């Protein structure tokens, strides 16, 4: 997946979970490809319900995490924005979070 965004405008990066359980699931969004574990450079992170944590308010959720609506949306774009972010969910049990990589490209106004 590459999303192309303007500079200066919001983008949105997609990631679903359907099958998400509040009780059992919780997720992160970082930069550059998903590492082994965790998020490297975690912009931010939900628990089974919301945000818990956020790097700032530029990295922000519309959708509804507790329905796996987990997409991430960056504000005001800029040049250091571009590139692989990783989208993580975090799956109870060993070596089955589901991990995705989202590339972003971004082009002048
Ligand atoms: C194989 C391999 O790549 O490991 C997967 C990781 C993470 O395991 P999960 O994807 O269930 O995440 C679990 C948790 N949510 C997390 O983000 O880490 O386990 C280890 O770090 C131990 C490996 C070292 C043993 C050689
Ligand atoms: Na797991």
């Amino acid at each position: 997946d590459t999303i192309i965004g303007f500079l200066g405008q919001p983008v949105t990066l997609p990631c679903h979970y359907l099958s998400w359980s509040q009780s059992r699931n919780s997720m992160c969004w970082g930069k550059g490809s998903c590492p082994n574990s965790k998020c490297n450079a975690e912009l931010l992170r939900t628990d089974g319900t919301r945000i818990i944590s956020r790097k700032s308010t530029k990295y922000t959720l519309l959708g509804k995490v507790q329905f796996g609506e987990v997409s991430l949306t960056i504000s005001n774009t800029n040049r250091g924005d571009s590139g692989v972010y990783c989208c993580r969910i975090e799956v109870p049990g060993w070596f089955n979070d589901v991990k995705k990589n989202v590339r972003l490209e971004l082009r002048r106004a």
